[PDB]
């Protein structure tokens, strides 16, 4: 079957035309580490690229960039066939000549900035036709060559000499601009991109294989996420990089226009996309859309949801047809369209961590040359409720700081600028600072996915509960084959109990992020803030983001939060029970055992919860948490003070030696204190900046018990005894 | 399969049969309106028995009609009706319902009502003249106009609730029949994890895992070209993992409610407590299973028993074993889902709650923990007054409108019978009152031959003899102990690979570490209560 | 003071320099979205700054779009836009915006909501093209449509409060300099 066919899969390099591959592939091909590769694909076009090596990868598939995507036209899920090619080429002579279509605004030389650091350490070849795509200056431009030397034949080497003319020439339709969204335009939603990959450009790359196969394709799928999410961009990148058509109606052109005509815009918007099969339909807000809710205002705008429910019901297979929508909130669409056949399958879209951040940063700033002492880790590391839209708006304001920075001094009043001043441009340390300063981060928060990153040797002590979590969280995560060969049933919930301050939240943390599970924090206040009076319904849609996201960990954080507003202290003349707990422990119990959903909660005063939630099914092991042991104690002075330069002439192992009853709030405020001591004498000395051994000595003194005596042996006196205070 | 017979039995016989009704005086059936949650199959069923018929069979769903402009739509619907009395026989059967017709506390928009006067009229004006009958579906029981559930209109109804295990099983089947499977794959076990599962669901399941099936093979063929050959397309199987990764996923996250099931324990499946199943069946099989007593002596069957007890007894499971064996279905009411849907001053949906259990008869009703109501309103201490509720005195009054032919059968849980109004423990809503008392011996060595009944428990360790150092423990700390020793083999097996069965030692580790889940006060509370139990009726 | 200058440094700076942009990555602004209890000057400044750059400015309060029949209110609005666009470069301020959009518990009338699909249109296919500005003002916070506060549309606020004694100390002057005052008075106590 000439096994040499490889399925095209979009690169993780972000650099010029450098294609990977595997160590099988290697040696099957008989071709070298740094070797002139040859490639064919459609249309009787020849481009050339580079084999990169790579042994950390996938089983078996090419890693195929966008810069020779366009120039060979092939997109993501077709075939490309590979070959070697040793043929040796040296180049002499190249001619390219820039198009009057995107030069506008850019004077003066651009041959000795754009094209001298662009050769060097490359020795990339180019053909007849080739489409790449260089950086600098704020923007990219795209070069084409209309006569050079005979093709092949050409390799970057520095004994080439340029000349320029002076005159652009006129782009053709054989090529298109890669100013477009791309498949590697998106960053940060990375699980959230692959299941789509999964479900959108399979059944549209082979039409006919699913129209002699059963399975029904996909037609509905509904977006989520809060604005500025990227609900458009991704649309968009995977509507216009897989060649089928694709038609945008976002919603409140169809009613702004009269009544009458805005059903029919809608209608004929349908039937246009059967006749070019393959198409796709997107939708960009749907919540404006379908209001089929306690508003029911307006008798045209039910017509339009009865209109859009007529023309998806209607939907048999025919041809091969997706429609798609996006939306803000989960209340907010009409619950006839949630049906089975119209919108079955929806994905969450949350907001991305710091390592998820991280290349929003660059593939919006990748144009922006940035110098040496400035980079994105550290930026991008105090933020944690940040999305694209948020990111690209700072980095737009920040660009705009470091632009006026020079334009109040140098006074350049020109029509037209000129690149001289373009490339000495760059930002720097202070233009990042005081863009957060402002009110940009000003958003809105919610519940935020991220994954820790705390394990076994970052921690210490506590031996004797780190070698039961495992048992009850590792095993039955990382070990499939085992928890059915025996019968019995994995657990779901774990309650955490124990003296306030004991580091729960983080002990919690630091078993979800071992078994490659993601993890979601909820406090205790936040959920009662979102509680209101006598009206909530928002507590079905907060788990289903643990659910989509599988393997993830959940924690509900001071749990005794909600029975401090029933009754607490002395309580009620009842139980403490409440319509948010019921509603709770109703829904943990509809899950199947074989989801891998954990829930685990945690307390500071178990003696006044409900029973309802310990019952054998629901909580069933109860983890104590004691005080912190010496290996801890020493593990949490070396970790609060990671960034600080501590002096050696102190000794970590001899504040543990004196700290014996305390908890970790006083170990934390221990150092907190000593390090605001130290800050203090630091800048009095200004009228050498180390933490000596008297700045802990005086923090040694001021020390106090953040917990008393009486409540421990309460606290130990329910660890041992405890069974016997369920169901009384 | 129950709701599909009586169906067979309301709509062929007065189709086939055109001429046999007009010269007899029985009223043929006009409307049938359907019921289930979105998925059950509201539109399959009635295709199927439009199309198997030889009728015709007009489609009219509901967003056709409010889609259009205003002023035909009323005319499309009045033309549909006319265009059916000319080719009798026919049927008209309507997808949704309860987005045509919502004459309720919404009632905005002019036309919208317009469309419900006409359909009213056109039903209304039906009298014999053809043979037609009109269907329609809906997904809650509180959207249908109350206008419309009148006599001659809409007075029969049927409720299709999801389907059991054994239900579910034949769904897997009719879908994947042109799926040959291999060997190693059963579709037994796989339906038997889940319980909230209805067509559309299942669906969706094997389609999703069906391409899951074809990407693990197209991530390495390469086989890129327009039409596909057979000699691939017959090698192809679904294997273990497919169906394992399939529920893995987010495709089960469904809506979860009353479900219909049937029991399947036995008397020998359980053992002991001599002395309440010799009782039990007094009380409920008999007057089940021998329709010819109970009216020759005069007298009448009871409808309600109340459980009482230690926490942990088994009551759920007691109340189960009974209604397998008299051939009824069972539905379980746990306490906080009854409080959860209850909301504050506004429920509106009790009276459809027993109405399922009517529909399906016989069945078995069942009142888990509901001590539960008496938890909100007083607990503890309770109030300065009764532990009376809105949501109490609804259902007390409800059971009474049954007639006592009927063979519904309501149960009642409870941990704590002292807070409990005597108002349903009235003579004539809760007469009999039993008591589950601690597991004996026979019921201690059931239990541990129950719930290891999926494991590979070795020879060397003895039933019996656990059962027999068990004197004070109940049935939570009887599973409790095999937890724990099933948890602890699981651990030393695994750490064993850097032989895989359960051995005595393992058992005694769980011995030592054992806990009463009941104290001893409240023990000889409880069967003081047992003697002495109808003092406290009516004070 | 304080909030004249920062729109000195996104007003003037995209409008003195319309090629500059369109060569740098920058986005330049384009919705301002003004607050202030009424009274504040959401009207003054916004004149001030639309006739002291030199581009044209068109004026469209709130009342005329609901004052006229129903058709053409959106019609004229629609021109509104297309009239700057040919004139670039153009500047758009709407003097009160509470009455415009209240996609809120409000929710009354059928050819009120139509406006606001008609502006959100208007604004949401605003690409680069040529270099327009579009300025609201309002009087409380919670009388703006939330859809019109996403990124693109309305994302940067400014916050104008009542000015303290010194802040209010030169408003006299900027009102009192053509009536000449006496020796004996004095606008400071
Ligand atoms: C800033 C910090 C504050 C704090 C507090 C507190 N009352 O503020 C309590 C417990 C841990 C705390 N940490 C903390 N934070 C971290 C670590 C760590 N050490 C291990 C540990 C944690 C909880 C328990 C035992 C031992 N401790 C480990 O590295 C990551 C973050
Ligand atoms: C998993 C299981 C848990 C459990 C519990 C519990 N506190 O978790 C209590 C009572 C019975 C329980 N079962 C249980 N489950 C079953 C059976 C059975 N044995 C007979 C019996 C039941 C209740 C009473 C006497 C004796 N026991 C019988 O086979 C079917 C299921
Ligand atoms: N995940 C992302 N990665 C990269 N850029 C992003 C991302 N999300 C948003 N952006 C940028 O933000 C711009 C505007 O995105 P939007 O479409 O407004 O976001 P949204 O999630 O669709 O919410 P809306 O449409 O504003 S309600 C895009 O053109 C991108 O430049
Ligand atoms: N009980 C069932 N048995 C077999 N297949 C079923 C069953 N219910 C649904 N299906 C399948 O699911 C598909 C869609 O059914 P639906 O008509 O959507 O279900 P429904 O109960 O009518 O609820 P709606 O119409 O979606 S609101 C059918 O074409 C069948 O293939
Ligand atoms: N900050 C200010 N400085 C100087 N004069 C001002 C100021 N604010 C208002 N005025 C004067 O008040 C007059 C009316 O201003 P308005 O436009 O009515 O104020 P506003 O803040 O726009 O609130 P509205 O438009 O009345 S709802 C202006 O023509 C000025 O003469
Ligand atoms: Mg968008
Ligand atoms: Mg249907
Ligand atoms: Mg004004």
């Amino acid at each position: 079957n000439r096994p040499n066919r490889l399925i095209v899969d979009e690169a993780i390099n972000e650099d010029n035309s450098v294609v990977s591959l595997s160590q099988p592939k290697m040696d099957e091909l008989q071709l070298f580490r740094g070797d002139t590769v040859l490639l064919k694909g459609k249309k009787r076009r020849e481009a050339v690229c580079i084999v990169l090596s790579d042994d950390t990868c996938s089983d078996e598939k090419i890693r195929m960039n966008r810069v020779v995507r366009n120039n060979l036209r092939v997109r993501l899920g077709d075939v490309i066939s590979i070959q070697p090619c040793p043929d040796v080429k040296y180049g002499k002579r190249i001619h390219v000549l820039p198009i009057d279509d995107t030069v506008e605004g850019i004077t003066g030389n651009l041959f000795e900035v754009y094209l001298k650091p662009y050769f060097l350490e490359a020795y990339r070849p180019i053909r007849k036709g080739d489409i790449f795509l260089v950086r600098g200056g704020m923007r990219a431009v795209e070069f084409k060559v209309v006569e050079t030397d005979p093709s092949p034949y050409c390799i970057v080497a520095p004994d080439t000499v340029i000349h320029c003319e002076g005159e652009p020439i006129k782009r053709e339709d054989e090529e298109e601009s890669l100013n477009e969204v791309g498949y590697d335009d998106i960053g940060g939603c990375r699980k959230q991109l692959a299941q789509i990959k999964e479900m959108v450009e399979l059944p549209l790359r082979h039409p006919a294989l699913f129209k002699a196969i059963g399975v029904k394709p996909p037609r509905g799928i509904l977006l989520y996420g809060p604005p500025g999410t990227g609900k458009t961009l991704i649309a968009r990148a995977v509507a216009n990089e897989t060649g089928a058509f694709f038609f945008l109606i976002n919603g409140p052109e169809i009613m702004s226009k009269l009544a009458g005509e805005s059903e029919s815009n809608l209608r004929k918007a349908f039937e246009e996309a059967e006749k070019n099969a393959p198409a796709i339909i997107f939708i960009d807000e749907l919540d404006a859309i379908a209001p089929k809710r306690e508003k029911t205002h307006g008798e045209v705008e039910r017509r339009i949801v009865s209109q859009l429910l007529t023309l998806m019901d209607g939907l048999k297979q025919r041809a091969h047809v997706i429609v798609m929508a996006a939306t803000n909130r989960p209340n907010s669409i009409d619950p006839a369209l949630r049906r089975f056949g119209r919108f079955d399958r929806e994905v969450d879209i949350g907001i991305p961590d710091a390592t998820g951040r991280l290349e929003i940063l660059q593939i919006h700033t990748k144009n922006m040359k940035l110098a040496d002492d400035v980079d994105l880790e550290q930026v991008a590391n105090e933020t944690h409720g940040h999305v694209g839209a948020d990111l690209a708006a700072l980095c737009s304001e920040a660009a705009l700081q470091a632009i006026r920075k020079k334009m109040d001094l140098i006074d350049l009043e020109d029509e037209t600028i000129d690149a001289e001043v373009m490339n000495s441009l760059a930002v720097t340390m202070d233009d990042f600072r005081w863009a957060l300063s402002q009110s940009n981060p000003s958003a809105l928060r919610e519940t935020v996915v991220e994954v820790p990153q705390v394990t076994w040797e970052d921690i210490g002590g506590l031996e004797d509960v780190k070698r039961e979590l495992q048992e009850l969280v590792q095993y039955p995560v990382e070990h499939p084959d085992k928890f059915l060969k025996f019968g019995m049933t994995p657990s779901k919930g774990v309650l955490f109990y124990g003296p306030p301050g004991c580091g729960k939240t983080l002990l919690a943390k630091a078993i979800a992020n071992e078994c490659q599970a993601n993890f979601i924090s909820i406090k205790g206040p936040e959920l009662l803030t979102m509680w209101f009076g006598e009206s909530e319904a928002n507590v079905r849609e907060i788990f289903d983001k643990a659910r989509q996201a599988a393997p993830c960990v959940l924690f509900f954080d001071e749990l005794d939060s909600i029975a401090k507003a029933r009754g607490g202290n002395i309580g009620d003349g009842g139980g403490a029970a409440d319509r948010v707990i019921n509603q709770i422990l109703t829904e943990m119990d509809g899950m199947s055992t074989k989801k891998n959903v954990f829930i685990i909660g945690a307390t500071n005063r178990p003696d006044i919860i409900d029973p309802a939630i310990l019952r054998p099914g629901r909580l069933d092991q109860l983890i104590y948490i004691p005080l912190p042991d010496e290996k801890s104690r020493v593990a949490i002075l070396k970790a609060n003070l990671r960034k600080s330069p501590v002096a050696k002439d102190v000794d970590l192992e001899f504040l543990a030696k004196m700290t014996n009853g305390f908890s970790g709030a006083d170990l934390t405020e221990i150092c907190q204190r000593a390090c605001k001591l130290a800050i203090r004498e630091s800048i009095e000395s200004e009228i050498v900046p180390e933490i000596r051994r008297d700045h802990f000595e005086e923090a040694m003194r001021f020390a106090r018990r953040s917990v008393s005596d009486n409540d421990i042996r309460k606290y130990e006196m329910f660890a041992q005894t405890l069974q016997q205070s369920r169901g009384f």
